[PDB]
């Protein structure tokens, strides 16, 4: 089944045909004169996928409040068929990541749907940063770092369940995200914490498959306001390190502290084997989870960089999860995911295009401007052509957001849903 | 009507009286060999007086979730009973800021309420940063700086309505945060947005009391992501100046960029007399509302310091407005903005303490190390006895918080309130 | 010509092919979306910034410097290095000057200037260290020093400085001190302003009727606790107390992390008070890194900002443009060609917006089209345009490649002696 | 004696009626809660913290340096001024070397210590500034620098520090670099990390069986845009890869805005490579003030780490304790006096804090009460029991005061040349 009408999608692609052909052709004569084949490129291009989040179908909101538009999805039957919208048009979100409760279905119909529309299931994601009608115990103080031991033993055996459920849907992974912490000095004994995470990891490390992957993932701060047990990369890599081969760090790029340089985190996460996978996103000020590229795209075609450059130094075994983790409060969800898996395609693009040789040779011989204008060269190179015939290529839309839009989906969905 | 029983306080009071008597005495040895006095210190600090926020005494949360505690204020009156007793057992915080359209009900009642409390109303909030049931026009994209008209002018009457209220029950001010802002480049033009909110305002500004003050609020960021259009004191000041002598800057502790110079902010709208007041509170990372001085009591104690000396050197009828803004997501609200509210009054009573005479010798000399020695000199002493007397004095705890858990107050509005239920904040 | 003719003539010849094709496909990719690229090439040869003195030799920090070969020796030798800048990029005619750094006979300093086609932008002042012969010490500050003595003494520098920039062609003075504190209580925060303000005065006074006075702010270094001109709020106090003739002058690295950068240049532009930019890069403080080499989109959305100002008809504004970098790892002149360079490339797609459209989708709240729109300007790699206006006024078309393949460091290396003590 | 011990006494006696008062009325209130002043008093007579040499000169900022009267100059002249320090606190009998800077024949400062009553703590290579005659530069990097040769040069530099510690009864060696980038792209952060961990392990090998090697993280400055050894994480990864004689060494400067720092503390207590600390304060970067002039109560939740750790009776728990400052706006001595002061001031404090109380609160989720049984012990004034200490062991109750009192800087200013006077 196709959420949007194929003939719609072929007419807005032959719409838009005569131009990206004379782009396309025109960024090839460049490309070949610079010694890359377009072809080559593309084809890489239209490989690279990224999972798109279950929560961020629907509208977010902040502490402040949410302001929900037309028809928002029910539930996540709704999601799956939004994400479908996704993933027809810029054929790059294949996959889709769940988090539970919040997603919590019967899992054999969670499978059939996905078949049916196509997708598949990243990463599972559990949640034990907030509580649930009837919860016999509160993680108002922790979860799995709490003091209480029957509170601990709660959050652990919930991680179980999500591996239950991802067993039955195809996922073959966990990432724990919590929000433990303090927010006052003293209310927590920061190394006592860190044990009992850390004993509560073990257990669930211990339920694991040995066909999965569990993902810690860090964060400066919030929902704690003082101190957080999983607060950086280097307890992550502690945790990942002590844990076990299968448990490796995911890196979420708005979750670090100010003027951070994330993508050389990403490179030692790398070197060290316990780079799991990414959520991408883009933000100012915190933990924004603004569309991927949308404030700094520079900073995104440098991560890819440092991955792009793991490839070419030889690195083996180097299959990183990559995931979209955004909230979208003040625009049409699925429009922005479509746009933020248009701009991680446009940084990986932009990263493949990196004449590492020059580059290597600069950095050998210290020529820092050489150096930096080596991989600005790649950056400035406007690879929308590549990502468009990707998409064209591959039964998506040349310009997804404005098919989308003549699709008339949203005012289709908004009659099929309650306001 | 006196929320906590007066025997209780009574009783918890002269299980510490021989304590206090000596760490008072002491501590009168100590500043009077310094030069000080310290009984005028005490009769300043017994005067001393911060507002508490009526939304912080119900548990707050986060975008990602809310655990309420047990006997959680249903209401305005409720919470109102609450504030009643922190004040009766700190005596620091005799006035209350409410919220519209949170604690929106009759001004009679209202009022009449306070007054058998013996609480009166702090400044007024208007709430264009959230959608309400009926609400004609969403303020998804913006209220006072909407590009719709129609929106507009809803959140200038909604103001209106505010002074209206504040009106009825003794307020008299107003102070207007709104999270107008954008989340991408482009998608406003920082320029026509402000113009729009600075007509909003001027709206508002003409139907201000002659004895009222209309406060503009700064915040860096949150819930606009990317860029807000009252983001932070340069633009406030623009506002204030442009509105007119009514209008003044509101100053939230926790709105600034990291490591910003907060009390040089404060010094500066006091120089061109534009410190309209103060939102108390600390933080670590971003707006984390969390309770003052718990994070960082030196950098409350240097704003204090900017306060005390335009204090100590007489200026334009000075006299700002102190409110509380904070959210307790971890601990009993009531106790949070209790020893809140005991933390406030040890920075001002610490900054009361600065030998002003030999600071001012030291910065005109360069003296760098003793300057600063000099703050430290105040900062650094221990002023819980003054505190604690000026309490008792004034029919207050000597241990608010002990008194507090002593009158078994939670346990027993538990019981008469409703069970909550924990859940999301809106993150979805 | 610092730089042989022939040689900028081989290099341009052997990139014209390349140039061609890349413009030509540039131009067609523009015309459909509704765009005349000779219109925007026309515009982009004429957006020039003033090329620091002081960026021309190597910097250094704190911790140590290391200088490259051919230093220059003085101004004259820097004047001749930001000639072959000016002769390569055609985007930096003026040079911003520093005194006492770049004290000597202004007839002189002119005449050199003539000589290789440049002018002067700004005069810098400097009180935030001590020069020989002094009477009193900036250590504990300058214009707002506690020493009414002190503050004449800085009144006096500055006045100075008009003097040398009303010889030289100047019409600008541009006033940057370390003023400030490392400590709480060292300072009284409004005292210490007041006497600035007093000082400032002064100087504005000494202006001539077509003369600015810019104020720069900077959150911290080298005070480590307070500083006077902190942000841009003390800044527009200061340029609203001074009167018309004074303006604040935004460095992009001057502020406090995350700080939205471009709402400030939109506000002081709204009261106008926008009196230049300081332009260079940076990641963690007032790093002086080459102009977009960390945020490019940063400094196109600064652009986007005085390109606005323009699209909604503001009046009288005219802000200078100055490159305020240090660079302590390159050969300072092709960081400032480079950086030039970024900032025409900034600017020019910052002149590839439609403001049309972007002004139906602010007016709608379409967030996602509005950004998107100037992504669409932003993406677009206009550096064929860059290379043919540099063609065309007799810059070129690779300003690096061509600067090495002169061979012009090794030539000043030889000439020019380095400092032993 | 550098400082008259008649006028020691002296400026005892004058405050010593005071102090029995205060000291008194502590002891009193402190018994009431259970706790024995004397035993207080005891520990902090017996906590010590490393003086640096380079901290007794004026320091200075890329911009300028302001040297007041009497600078000293080379290490003699420094350990004089240093002995100073340790006569008046008590605190500080060890001094930091720094190489070159301080360089000299090991006898002779073996010998100068002695007769000064002063030791040597950890030893400081310098490879991020160029010596005269060197070699190789340390421009673009040293122990992880491209070229083989500057890397051997860097960790025979660094071998040179341990034989002259060796040599003069020190007992380990602090290695922190400038290494880094200032572009995207100018290095390759793997590669550049490896070279470093390579060259750090010929210097490993080197060690004694009872020396210890300290790295040094910096998250930037000299480098802005990377930085090899950039925060505790990489860190970390560096003390594990070298060996048991590896460790971590946390200087609160050099760390992201925002970041908590006493969680770094504890995380290395607990995977064992709390190497040391290196102290001081800032609001904005590496400002390197005076310790808790700015965020006094950040330095004792340092230190509540560090008591609890004992109190746990953690293994491989044995840090070393330095300041590492620099004073640009006040006499350095009057500082590191001050510094030494709050280090001491927070120690006390965090000896204070009810351990069981604090547990039990903990394990019941008691928020409040948790942070106010830390608030009780740091809201303490224990000024007293820094002062008896003191003027128990030789020191003077007012340290600054008696210091003032001496005369000691027009002393050594009518004995020191001065570049002008
Ligand atoms: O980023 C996170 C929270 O800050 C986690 O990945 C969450 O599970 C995700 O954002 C959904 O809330
Ligand atoms: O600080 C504020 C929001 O950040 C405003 O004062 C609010 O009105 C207040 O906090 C209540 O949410
Ligand atoms: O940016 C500044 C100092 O941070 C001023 O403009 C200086 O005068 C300039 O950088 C030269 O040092
Ligand atoms: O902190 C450091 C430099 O940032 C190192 O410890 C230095 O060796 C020390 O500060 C002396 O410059
Ligand atoms: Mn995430
Ligand atoms: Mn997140
Ligand atoms: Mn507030
Ligand atoms: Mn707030
Ligand atoms: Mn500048
Ligand atoms: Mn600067
Ligand atoms: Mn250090
Ligand atoms: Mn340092």
């Amino acid at each position: 089944e196709f959420r949007i009408a194929q003939d719609v999608v072929a007419r807005e692609n032959d719409r838009r045909a005569s131009a990206l052909k004379e782009d396309y052709e025109a960024l090839g004569a460049n490309l070949a004169r610079r010694g890359v084949d377009i072809e080559a490129v593309t084809a890489k291009v239209e490989k690279f996928f990224v999972a798109v989040p279950s929560w961020g179908v629907g509208t977010g909101g902040t502490r402040f409040a949410r302001f929900p538009g037309t028809g928002e999805p029910r539930g996540i039957f709704d999601k799956l068929d939004d994400c479908a919208v996704i993933q027809q048009l810029t054929r790059a979100t294949p996959n889709v990541s769940l988090h539970i409760p919040w997603d919590k279905a019967d899992p054999k119909e969670l499978k059939a749907r996905g078949d049916a529309l196509g997708l598949g299931f990243d990463a599972m994601n559990s949640n034990t940063f907030s509580d649930a009608p009837g919860q016999a115990h509160s993680y108002k103080y922790g979860s799995l770092s709490h003091t209480n031991a029957a509170t601990r033993a709660q959050a652990v055996e919930h991680n179980l369940e999500c591996i239950e459920i991802g067993k039955a849907i195809g996922s073959k992974a966990l990432t724990v995200w919590i929000g433990d912490g303090s927010n006052f000095p003293g209310q927590s004994n920061f190394t006592r914490a860190f044990e009992r995470y850390l004993s509560a990891m073990a257990e669930i490390y211990k339920g694991l498959p040995d066909d999965w992957k569990l993902f810690s993932e860090h964060k400066m701060y919030e929902p704690a306001f003082y101190s957080t047990v999983v607060q950086d990369w280097g307890t992550n890599y502690l945790i990942a390190q002590t844990l076990g081969p299968k448990a490796q760090c995911l890196v979420d790029l708005g979750h670090h502290a100010p003027n951070t340089n994330i993508e050389m985190i990403v490179a030692r996460l790398i070197q060290f084997g316990k780079l799991g996978g990414f959520h991408f996103n883009d933000s100012k000020y915190g933990d924004d989870d603004l569309d991927a590229g949308a404030i700094e795209p520079y900073r995104l075609f440098l991560v890819f960089n440092e991955l792009v450059d793991a490839e070419a130094r030889g690195v083996k075994g180097f299959h990183p999860a990559h995931m979209i983790d955004q909230f979208h409060n003040v625009t049409d969800p699925i429009e922005s995911l479509i746009n933020s898996a248009n701009e991680i395609r446009r940084a990986y693009a932009q990263a493949l295009l990196v004449d590492r040789a020059a580059l290597s040779g600069y950095q050998e011989d210290n020529d820092a401007l050489m150096a930096t204008e080596t991989l600005k060269r790649a950056y400035r190179t406007d690879v929308e052509p590549i990502l468009a015939e990707a998409r064209r290529r591959t039964g998506g839309a040349v310009d997804p957001v404005a098919t989308y839009r003549a699709s008339g989906y949203r005012a289709r969905v908004a009659a099929e849903r309650p306001a």
